[PDB]
């Protein structure tokens, strides 16, 4: 039984020969070329890759339908079932379908890439509930995350379909649910002619798919080795990514024994085949339909599984899967454990019934299962009378932890019958209390077993320092904080202690109905974004020749290299060669200082560093073939962290420094001094389109056209044409978009775009390769951390007097950027405050670790942190209120910074005044401190911080740009200009102001793509300025084409615009025309300290309340708002788009994101699953913007402001507001102490957070 | 005329907003381009020959 | 280009306006996006109007950089272009001739 | 021209004509054509937008 059938879109697929290990996604992209179904991680938690299953029941006669991830999914699975995608159900070819068009039109699809996937996942909740309230909404959205856009646009756009303004919701159309794709009507014919069992046969593999229980069971006896797949959600991942091949699998799965449901007198049984999303579906009603107390253990399966993962991936794993699988980390499995829960174990012959508990896990990823016995069903119990529950989970294969816990009394009293503590995280298993558990047995819930029992709990499950995960202290004391929790709420179910919005500025009265400047008009794309049908990069077809690559890395982070073994690689089907450093006809020393290297030669210098490439017919084959060289190293010594690098004197030129005063006499002449040192963690870009390049070969005088997904347009050009040893004129480079930069692709993207070149060259036919998830976070680095010490003197009004403070930036192996970016770190030290005499250094840190490089912020970001910090210990020291002291040494209008530039046109202080205003301050600062005094255990924060962010490129020669302008004899025009568009709206801005020179309507007016041989020599779409400098391109080339028109609109001024081309046309005038621009009067010198380095400061202020949890380390993100200037925005859509995103980044970098790396210097951290980025679910609850009114801004492109990165840092907010809370609850539980000064770290997680917070259990704990 | 390359036409669409792109072996660029945009029902603009 | 030389005919002619060797200069294909509007390839005039106009824009280039090489009357024509680079002139531009 | 390579999903034309000199055209039969082996669809006057 060979042919395998399904249905997609609606058409039939009868695909006579699949391949076991080939994914529904991939074929749907790449075998039935339908695009736009992307690829985010691969790893199952981004989304990008969901699409919907609707297939007929049998069992319950019905037709069902649910969402899932086609990165995941085999298609072996998917026999007889039907696919819809993104472009099913919708497009602009046609009528798109309401899901698609309010996100479109609602502003929800900034760089467009993460769209298909919630369209789907919207989509898919409204076929099933077809009125949904605003929490089931809330809530499709675990699966999917997105980058640019904070996430609010999009809710408040769906908002709408379930019970001076931006958008009309009000003309939305309307939605008719009769008229969605039908349930194709062949499937349906067949549902009746019933299943036999198949056998599919692929290049590795052999899949089974079985269809009774009986031929389970005798194929697994005689084949006992045989794997077993239902979700594939587990060996999925440990297929692609810990390389291992179990070569025959037989799925269950079809089996109406292993997907029965059944209410027991005892308890209710599932089949473990079942997917968990069913499971919980059973669960949560009969918890609503019964006696509330036979319910308790019912009420925690539920309690774990909102928090477990998220519904494309509920709607697959099956408890079976879970229980078995059996991780550390399972989240259900103490529960069970815990639970006493109830297995049905068969194999041919065998009926074994078994109760859950320590027993069952003996080793590492190991069960009680006999090789050919399966498991039938679980048993989750009823709770008999004055039996208590809960379970525990706390966030952010080893580390957090989990918990379940149980309790029953002798009847009518307190006493202790039985009692299980269960921790799932502590251990290589899930285990078991139980000498502390034993010593409890008959006392009473009473205080001094409260004790006895934390006592037994940091004795038994104690951890030595080297236990791998790392992390310590807080992985103990959560250990007793859940027990503590648990031992309370117990107590509290008998005699129980008992005391007793978005705003921005209208245009013009006059102005003219199709002048757009100034006007909210959304996203020239995002209708085709949300559409399916704009065309990302890999997205672009294949040639019939095109090869595949895939590029090899060292596995060392220092090391000579002793020789390469290529033979285990030829032996891969459809392998074709592979590259390395000794092809290179041209130059093998590249990178942008001169520093690096194409491909290693001799020695590696990183955690990995290229050292060649492998070339192939088809991605799989790619991977096998990469995995088959294999190279034989010999091992120097490793330079890694900060200090060692110091204690070594690495590093990369001589300190850089800025100063002004004298400063022996501020310290003599001052009140306090404090002297203090904090350290600032790194971060990763993750944009959801990830590297890549599409490179194909002409074959006359050297020709070569290459499609990337760059920032940087130039240099691509230059370092490819430098590598081949050919003219520059001789390369083309071309970008349409992005899916997203952030600085991540100003030069990096040039490693890869390299060596793809490189394999055409060779080969003479086109190559292309994409990185995976995992790949890219390895390769092409992150955000430099830093180190600072300070010393800062100040009066005792608060007044500061002198200030000294040392940075170092760890850089990486190469130099790259660095250099500019320590210089911006220095220019920010100041923030916002005047301060009279000061002296700021810093030094560039020469490590082994992959080069860092930019990302927005620029260093500035850091500290503007430092100062800020420092600054409130100022505040804190002297007694305060912390607004009266930074109020207090603001700038004021016409001072001069550090540097010596005038400070003209300052609206910092309208936007202070006018933000304490409407965010009202105090009164709600009072209305916290109130909170704090009562509540014991949970405490609350508030905080207001400023800021201002100098604008221009810092190598003055870089600020220029330029632009074409074509005229067709039809009317239309033709704009290209030099910067590209990472979903930024630069094509929409570029389109709005060309539209009003000319003075024809934005309808006229198209863009098409960016390139180098349209307008050569572009500086990086870069720092923010990009809006600004082909602003004014655009403009002149604008201009000249008015002048050329003049004398025919003279001759007939009332006739039409086509009218005076033909007519120009005739009388023989150019169409076409160049324009070109230069920020003039730039230059700042170093030693000297004199001259301008920017243009104008853009400048805002943000206010933010939020709630801690003081016993686990979690917090809510209560309400923040901001007030930003933008001078007169060009358009005030996608300003705040653009200032929402940016200040979601912070949230990001300051609060929730984390690298791990080995002692010895490898990456440890991965992917969405370690790499946590800020979710839906992680947006402050109310988030109010402002764009700040009547300040036009006369240095800049019609009075319009910058607006990429400054508002970045006022996250800032969240950080400090998190420090206060942490002061309430040290003071609370440390009895006393004074005025504090106490070490907080960024990022502020959960560890550090808890572990800051001072108390009885902390102090059990005390003594990779 | 007996040449030796004799006609043709590799026409390729992009697929948003009427894009198309087109190899062609001609002596006229602009009208090649102009009455492909007539016979299409689009903007000049979106053609490239 | 029919086979006819008009490419080469081209090159010729920017080689010398320029003052640099033929070597140098590259063309690679024509196109309704680079310069647009254009009369058929047709009466054999082909010759002399592209001809005019590869001039214009040639000539439009060297008094970018005159300022460049006035000072420094020996250097290399690279020597010119980093140098006015730098100091931010346009090196792209347009070309246009009627009869 | 026709050098350029494939793509991979690149389809053939090949274009119908008129077998007398001047007449009124009374009406066009596809049948046999749809038998072929990878035919794709016939284009007619009635189709340009
Ligand atoms: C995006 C994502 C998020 C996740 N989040 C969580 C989380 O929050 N908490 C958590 O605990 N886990 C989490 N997981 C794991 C997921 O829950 C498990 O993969 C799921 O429980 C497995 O079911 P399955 O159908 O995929 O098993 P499969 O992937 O098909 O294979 C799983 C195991 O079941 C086996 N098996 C053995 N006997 C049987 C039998 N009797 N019946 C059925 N299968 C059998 C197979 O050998 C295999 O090892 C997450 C996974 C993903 C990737
Ligand atoms: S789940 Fe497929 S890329 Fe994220
Ligand atoms: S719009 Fe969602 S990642 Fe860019």
């Amino acid at each position: 039984a060979d042919k395998l059938v399904f249905f997609v879109n609606g058409r039939k697929v009868v695909e006579k020969n699949a391949d076991p290990e080939t994914t529904l996604l991939a074929y749907l992209r790449r075998k039935l070329g339908l695009s736009g179904t992307k690829l985010g991680c691969g790893e199952g938690g981004c989304g990008a890759c969901t699409v919907m299953l609707s297939k007929y029941d049998r069992l319950q006669n019905k037709i069902v339908h649910f969402s899932a991830n086609a990165c995941l999914a085999p298609i072996c699975s998917l026999h007889h079932v039907a696919v819809t995608t993104v472009e099913g159900i919708g497009s602009t070819k046609t009528r798109l379908h309401p899901v698609q068009e309010r996100i479109a039109k609602s502003h929800g699809s900034q760089c467009g890439f993460c769209t298909p996937g919630i369209v789907m996942s919207m989509y898919t909740l409204l076929r099933n509930q077809p009125e949904p309230t605003m929490e089931e909404i809330e809530n499709a959205f675990q699966g999917n995350l997105c980058r640019c856009t904070g996430y609010r646009p999009i809710l408040q756009g769906f908002r709408t379909f379930a019970r001076p303004s931006l958008f009309k919701p009000e003309e939305f159309t309307p939605l008719d649910p009769t008229q969605e794709p039908i349930f194709p009507p062949e499937l349906l014919r067949l549902k009746d002619t019933p299943r036999k069992q198949l056998r599919f046969e692929g290049e590795r593999v052999t899949w089974i798919q079985a269809s009774t229980l009986k031929e389970l069971l005798d194929l697994k006896a005689q084949h006992p080795d045989a794997k077993l797949v239902v979700g594939n959600t587990e060996i999925g991942i440990e297929m692609k990514f810990k390389n291992m091949l179990f070569p025959m699998i037989v799925c269950p799965a079809w089996i109406p024994e292993l997907n029965s449901v059944e209410h027991g007198p005892d308890g209710i049984s599932f089949g473990a085949a079942c997917p968990l999303s069913i499971v919980e579906k059973t669960l949560v009603d009969a918890v609503a339909k019964l006696p509330a107390q036979k319910t308790e253990v019912f009420r925690g399966v539920l309690e774990q599984l909102r928090w477990f993962a998220g519904k494309q991936v509920k709607s697959v794993a099956s408890v079976g899967g879970n229980i078995i699988t059996a991780s550390p980390i399972s989240d259900l499995n103490p529960v069970f454990m815990a639970s006493g829960a109830k297995l049905t174990l068969v194999s041919r012959g065998t009926r074994r019934t078994v109760q859950m508990d320590h027993t069952f896990f003996p080793g590492y990823r190991k069960t009680l299962l006999s090789p050919e016995e399966i498991l039938l069903s679980i048993e989750i119990p009823y709770s008999r009378e004055g039996e208590y529950f809960s379970a525990f989970k706390q966030a952010s294969d080893i580390a957090k932890v989990t918990s379940g816990m149980r309790v029953l009394f002798k009847p009518g009293t307190t006493e202790v019958q039985e009692l299980a503590l269960c921790y799932g995280g502590m251990a290589n298993r899930t285990i078991s209390a139980l000498k502390t558990t034993q010593r409890q047995l008959s006392k009473l819930w009473k205080e001094e077993l409260l004790q006895d029992v934390c006592a037994g709990l940091a004795e038994e499950l104690h951890l030595p320092p080297d236990a791998p995960g790392g992390m310590v202290d807080f992985r103990c004391t959560l250990t007793l904080s859940f027990f503590f929790k648990f031992y309370l709420t117990v107590l509290q179910k008998l005699g129980q202690e008992n005391l007793e919005v978005q705003l921005f500025q209208e245009v013009p009265k006059g102005q003219s109905e199709e002048d757009m400047v100034g006007r909210p008009l959304p996203h020239l794309a995002a209708d085709m974004q949300a559409s399916g049908e704009a065309v990302y990069c890999d997205d672009i077809p294949r040639y019939e020749n095109e090869l595949s690559l895939r590029l090899v890395t060292s596995t060392r982070a220092h090391a000579k290299i002793k020789s390469i073994d290529t033979s285990e690689a030829k032996k891969v089907p459809g392998f074709v060669c592979f590259i390395s450093a000794d092809d290179v006809p041209g130059s093998n020393i590249t990178g942008i200082c001169n520093d690096e290297t194409v491909f290693a030669k001799d020695k590696v210098t990183c955690v990995g560093h290229i050292i060649g490439a492998v070339v192939a017919d088809t991605p799989e084959h790619t991977q096998r073939a990469a995995q088959g060289v294999k190279i034989t190293y010999e091992e120097l010594p490793a330079i890694i962290t900060i200090e060692d690098a110091i204690k070594n004197n690495s590093f990369y030129g001589p300190e850089l420094k800025i100063e002004k005063g004298d400063l022996k006499k501020g310290f003599s002449e001052a009140d306090n001094v404090v002297s203090g040192e904090i350290y600032i963690g790194g971060q990763e870009h993750f944009y959801l389109e990830t590297h890549c390049t599409i490179a194909v070969p002409k074959g006359e005088a050297g020709e070569m056209e290459l499609f990337v997904s760059t920032q940087n347009t130039m240099k691509t050009q230059s370092f490819v044409a430098k590598m081949l040893g050919v003219p520059a004129n001789r390369i083309v480079v071309r970008v349409k978009r992005m899916g997203g930069g952030f600085g991540g692709k100003e030069t990096r993207s040039t490693v890869v775009s390299t060596a793809v070149a490189l394999a055409a060259y060779k080969t003479g036919r086109p190559v292309r390769c994409m990185l995976d998830r995992d790949e890219d976070m390895l390769i092409t680095g992150g955000r430099h951390p830093f180190l600072a010490r300070y010393k800062v003197g100040f009066m005792k009004t608060g007044t500061v007097v002198a200030l000294e403070v040392d940075h170092f930036s760890n850089v990486g192996n190469t130099q790259d950027l660095s250099q500019s970016i320590m210089e911006r770190a220095l220019f920010h030290m100041d923030n916002c405050y005047k301060i009279p005499n000061i002296r700021g250094t810093g030094r560039l840190c020469k490590t082994n670790l992959p080069s860092n490089t930019a990302f927005r912020g620029f260093g500035g970001p850091q500290g503007m942190l430092i100062a800020e910090c420092w600054m409130s210990e100022v505040a804190v020291t002297c007694g305060m209120p912390a607004e009266e002291v930074r109020r207090k040494n603001l700038y004021k209008e016409g001072d001069l910074t550090h540097f010596n530039q005038k400070l003209e046109g300052f609206t910092l202080p309208r936007c202070w005044e006018e933000c304490l205003a409407s965010s009202q301050y105090h009164a709600r600062k009072s209305e916290v401190d109130k909170f704090n005094k009562e509540n014991c255990w949970k405490k609350r924060g508030l905080c207001i911080i400023p800021t201002k962010f100098g604008i221009s490129f810092t190598v003055p020669f870089l600020n220029q740009a330029g632009a074409l302008l074509h005229v067709y004899t039809d009317g239309s025009v033709l704009l290209t200009h030099g910067g590209t568009e990472m979903g930024q709206g630069l094509h929409t801005k570029m389109v709005q102001v060309a539209s009003r020179a000319l003075k024809i309507p934005t309808s006229k007016i198209y863009i098409s793509e960016t390139s180098t041989n349209t307008v050569p020599n572009t500086s990086p779409t870069a720092a923010s300025v990009s809006a600004d400098l082909n602003g004014q391109a655009v403009y002149a080339a604008c201009q000249t084409i008015l002048k050329r028109l003049e004398p025919y609109k003279k001759k007939n001024p009332s006739g039409s615009w086509e009218d005076w081309v033909t007519a120009a046309y005739m009388d023989t005038v150019s169409l076409s025309a160049t324009g070109f621009y230069r920020t003039p009067n730039l230059g700042y010198s170093f030693e000297t300290n004199s001259g301008n380095p920017f243009h104008y400061f853009s400048y805002g202020v943000a206010c933010s309340e939020v709630e801690i949890d003081c016993l686990t380390g979690d917090h809510k993100n209560l309400r923040t708002d901001i007030v930003m200037d933008v001078g007169s925005s060009l358009n005030p859509a996608i300003d705040i788009g653009q200032v929402e995103g940016a200040f979601v980044q912070g949230l990001g970098l300051f609060t929730l994101e984390e690298l791990h790396y080995s002692p010895e210097g490898s990456l440890h951290t991965r992917g969405p699953s370690t790499y946590k980025i800020p979710a839906f679910g992680s947006i402050p609850i109310e988030f109010r913007v402002s764009l700040l009114r009547d300040c036009p801004n006369k240095k800049a492109i019609y009075a319009s402001k910058a607006v990429g990165e400054p508002p970045l840092f006022l996250a800032a907010s969240i950080f400090f507001a998190i420090k206060d809370a942490i002061r309430a609850a040290r003071a609370q539980h440390t009895g006393n102490n004074v005025k504090e000064l106490f070490r907080l770290d960024s990022p502020a997680t959960p560890e550090k957070i808890r572990n800051a917070c001072v108390d009885k259990f902390t102090t059990l704990c005390v003594t990779w």
